[PDB]
């Protein structure tokens, strides 16, 4: 029970880095050459596109995977260098859960659960308002939706840890 | 005759595994380039698309050779911690076969067994039903043809195991 | 003399190998871009290239490699896990001989020798018939030429040594 | 307390070299591409982007992250061809802190703490004063203000290693 | 003397090999991109390059470099296996020399020893004839120049050596 | 004093070359791409920038990087097959430091301290004299200063070690 | 009563002759330039339009200006040859209003009373159906309204004239 | 006085009518030609211009004039004829005061007296609201201001005229 | 009876004349302008056009409608010169009869009842066959059968006053 | 001397009717179709136009042309009504003379005596300042200053012959 | 017989005159629009329609046709200034004679009696030689052919007449 | 002789005066549509063409036309209006040779006797030198040389006159 779930933990994290790390950049290889907006205005696509995504999923989500495992990197380093243990111990745990928690409440306030193909742009120099028309929807609302299930999983496991450690 | 069996399901996985790697990517980097549509209305392209291709099937196939080696890491890594296995055995087999089983149905029922060359997309903002063409149908069939004939060889093989084993 | 045929089918091995890796990828890089066409109808390029075209030489080339080199895996597999092998020797090189051939006569039987720089188009959308401009002819003759070369080399050496053992 | 500092710092270089390189390249890689400006004058995208970006941030970046690793190499390559110590060390921690600060100073005069969307170019051969419209404002931004960051919180903590040694 | 012979003769193929391999590709990257010619006529500018360069010098060189090295793979694998030496050595000398001799005589034949800015197209469809213009002149006529001085400074060494053994 | 130099030549060497190889490609990507002229006349562009650049700056710097590393292998690879040494030092040392200076002052006979935005090109078949606009011309102008800092630097050392050897 | 009836007739047939005359050829002048549809199919214009407009009312009401007036040019050339006349007179009112009534009734049943400003076109070679937009439907429609409501009224003295000869 | 009257009104009519003539058609040319919209969506040019200009200045002021002429048309036809005239007199004097009135009046209320060179287009198939840019305001304007004015000395004349009568 | 028939035959020579010269020029205004074929040839458009109609019908129509009138001409003249009458009168009423019918002739044998919307064109440069799309074919065969119309009514006329006289 | 005048008025008046009816339209002919701006903003050339010539020149010439012979027209047709004389000349001939200077002094205040080819345009929509480049410049400027002349000569004898009357 | 003779040639001038003024210009509209050359060479169709055509046929007819007339113009104003008239109406006939035959045979020598299709051009600037594609061959061979035979008559009955006369 | 002398003058007149106007309009229909500059900044051509045909041949020679032709129009109002003869006979006559004379050297100096193909245009806003492309040399050359012609025997004539009348 409490072994196992150090070692569910450690499969899902390589599952997550591998798929991210896969199937991630090519799928946002052509965001902004493909998204075009109905409109004659010079510079309208520029100034939509960064209105429609300020930061893209795939900088958020590398960010958070780097940020996630910097606590193991302490951990090695100091003990490396060593050649109040477990208050090093909790402290890193419950640092990784916080920052865990964070990020992903930061990810849900961000994007949501969806990507709608249409958007309303009306934002310097486009005139009035006009409508844009956003490429590959479908496959970046799974990917959303998988991306926050995994995250979900990874906070119970953890949350699950701590409450057993006490 | 058993024995053989392992041999046999493990040469076919590093054979799958390599084509899927070697000719798999470049033979759908043009999948929205050349993809083509006879009208006028911008954004047009963008939704007959999606519509067409919801999920590609390099991302299909790659996430579904990800989510079968998942018992074999979590095997792995278990018994290097360790320094009930027969009952660990059973379950990951059993739940291989099962994912496998499952994946193959839904990979059956998605794509089917061709890629015609003439799609009809009747979606917003296009008006009316407009007719578009897709790139490289021939190759696209034959390759899903070799890669559910390698699965349904992966099946049964796995179905005669699981049956010899009782 | 026996001895030496087993040198020789391994370095004619590493060399083709090595051809198809290193002058195979990037010849082929331009082959629908390049593609053109002597009409306005749009979609007739796709058409007329897929009918031109079915399979691409480089993907029936390196699936020919990967498939003509199960035998030594699964031999290295079967020998790493035992740690009748006489019969087994016999039934691998004779499945690899056959292979070969049949590979062997399939190429021949699809694209020939040479590849005409114009072809003559008649499939739908296209009006009538069109006539479509090939990309570099001459490297590919030279290519297909010489790589027949080596496989017929292959396949005599084989068949020497299969004759030799009797 | 002091001790902790070194492995703070060495962490704290660990991830911004790993963030620089992993989310660094891609990011400016339409950067001239997709900059585009208000006029018909052949020639004025590119004077007026030399004028916007003289030197673009990653290539400042990736040149300060190598100028501060050479003490570290050069002390290494003594430390190997020899098999006053301590003055060796004072100066290449000497060295290596002012270096740091020059480049952080540098780069705060340089481009500042944001990333304007407009720009007002009046360099030959554009006719008295134009507009032009920059690519990912807000991403560059978040950057800049990132990176300023991390080394501020690097300068903090070798000031107050060198205060603790003195 | 005959002993240092070795040691340049090894630098030498060094040396060439690692300046194809990193000034090779990248020079040669828009050969065909870049290609235009003087005419409106669809289907001119494939014709009159396939006729301009039949083979690309990176081609050439690059089978060049894999043939003369195929008789030290057969030496290691004779050699490795074995856990008439001098027979096997001298005929692997010999051949590799007369290799290089003809492969020498050939780039010679094919190719000359310069690239004129301006050719001469008179194939169909063009009409009449044709100006086609070139890309890049100068780098190309030094790079060949620069392997024939190489290949020459091998083929004496070789020969100096074969005659030194008598 | 005079132990120093070698360690500092070694980590200069290293540096340089880190340099190159890191932010040298990625500056000169689109050199031909985005060189434009004021002009009508096909095919100018061509001859334009041939004129303009006959052999850019990474072939020469990279040229330069491998063909001074040669007396280093040819010793390496000496003393390998030994398994006058003074002599053999010293020739390659003189060889080495010739050869540096040799191809610092052909770059600086070459491309001199500037590469200036505007240039007139009057080569056929431009009719008369036409105006070409360079890409990134203070970036390149750096880096090129940065170069000649960095080789002047090495020839000072080199030739400060050679004298005080005498 | 009786007599004011001619010249209220006189006077309208020389006001809408007026009307035709100048108000008519320059309204329908590009009719065919400003017709657009929505497709890339060459051709597709030309069927749509000649479906959407067969005959163009200018032709129509020229043609019934033309005809309506032959019987006066009958009666004056007939009289000027002579130097039955109730006859005569008889005959030539009964045509005239006959045919007046004929032509009424073709207009009525051809054009109606509006100009849809968008059609539908399904003939070939538009594949399926496609939507083109008209070009002035408002002036086009008052137009049509007016030269029914002026033909109306011709139409109702000469029936009154008719009734009152008896 | 009264005799005088009759005279401006013939003298003014004649200008207003050679003004028409002359100055009339070329300056409305090009109205649909020029006219402009800041847009992608075919047909937007259309829908917007018929909601722009419904009935042409030119189209409304020539039939005026055509119409204010048929009582002088009738009374000399019923002269000719003739070969209560003073009750003819009286009416086709009041029924041309009258159409005059209702004419300008009609007037006032369909154009008022500007041509803005904005104008805000929000009919199908345009998207939401889109912005327009009129050909030759001014000049527009100035001749609508005028032609009001002489209408309004013409009306006032002939209610002088009318009231001298009694 | 014998009377008349001078009298339709005049007016109805008037009333075509009157059709000829008022809707005749501007139907066949953008005869070559609006003529499009599925091409990229250079200059197949204007050998399929000149295929397509070597002379248009309002040539012809002009032509004989000129050439019908020389003897009225003739007649005039002498007998203005003049200031066998009944010969004279008998042979140019035969000629003109004779021309009328041989014109007629030639109008059927060249262009037929219809012209048809499509036309398949393979004539120099154009390459094999290739469609075409002609312009206006409803009104031209409407134009074609009217004139065909007038003129056999014409030839009756002429036919049935040459025997009235004998 | 003093009849003489009548005489030379006339034929300058005739003159400069037929050269602004011969020389006049086809000179202004292309005003706005070759009219451009340096600018990418659609709109911009319509709007700037309209500031750069408010009322063209042939507008204003053929307005005064007209005004100024109004009172010919209305002393003839006093004159034929008739079948204070000398009143009426002497009012005729002041307004004329009054006219004719404030018609000259306008046409001075407002065009001036050149037409310079630039031109500076900041107006909506127009971004900032643009340059518009004129058509015809100098032909222009001559038929201005050769209209000035004519007009001034017309005012002098108008000016002698009114101070001779007293 | 000699008296039918100025009678015939009155109606042949008359019919002539009467053919060039009618279906002389509309031919001839588009000569340079449509004409199309095989080249992207600027400036070339000017060239090489002007080597083409130096003077169009329509502007010799022309001034053929206005120059055969001075005679009679001179004979007519003489006779009417005077209210040897033998020696001038025999002068005025031999000049007429001879300058019509000096025309024709010009004409003959100068366009021949074919318009071919497909001509060379082989002038500054274009390139080598070109292929360039007339328009409407068929309908100005025919019209040549028409006016030689005119011409012809013409010059034959004049022959006959001053034959006649002595 | 002396009387001979005018019937040629008149006759001259009116053949130049019919040639002006038949064949002057459209030879110079297209004289800036069809003029083309060999460069890529906007408004090059409204500046070179402006400076290559300060004044188009055919308005000079219409101005000429109708100034040579005032003292006719001032001789018959005098005439009309009388309803020193002599003297007012000699004063026009000279005032028109002199005109005539004067109107010969202007033209004479000012385009000279040959209209260049090409032509060098060196005025802002072009860059350095350009060349530019005329239409239609060969047939104003001709014409240039036929209206000098013409106008020298107009003088020859006027002066032969002038001489006699003494």
């Amino acid at each position: 029970s409490t072994m196992i779930g150090r070692i569910l933990l450690t499969v899902v994290v390589i599952f997550r880095i591998l798929i991210v790390a896969i199937v991630g950049e090519t799928v946002y290889d052509d965001e902004q050459t493909m998204f075009v907006c109905n409109t004659l205005q010079p510079g309208c696509n520029q100034a939509c596109y960064d209105r429609a995504f300020p930061i893209s999923h795939i900088r958020y989500w590398v960010f958070q995977i780097i940020m996630v495992c910097t606590p193991s990197l302490c951990f090695i380093t100091y003990s490396v260098h060593q050649s109040g243990i477990s208050r090093f111990y909790i402290i890193q745990v419950v640092f990784r859960n916080a920052l865990e928690i964070g990020f992903l409440v930061g990810q849900y306030f961000l994007y949501g659960f969806s990507v709608p193909g249409l958007y309303e742009c009306n934002r310097y120099p486009c005139i009035k308002e006009v409508e844009c028309y956003v490429s590959r929807p479908t496959e970046k609302t799974v990917f959303l939706v998988f991306m926050f299930a995994v995250s979900g999983i990874c906070v119970v496991l953890n949350l699950a840890e701590l409450n057993h450690l006490g």
